[PDB]
């Protein structure tokens, strides 16, 4: 659910960056 990098997200594309 974000633009960056990152974990993959569970409903939406896109990634997070934990913490
Ligand atoms: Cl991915």
């Amino acid at each position: 659910g974000t633009l960056t990098p990152g974990l993959p997200e569970d409903f939406l594309p896109g990634h997070y960056m934990p913490g």
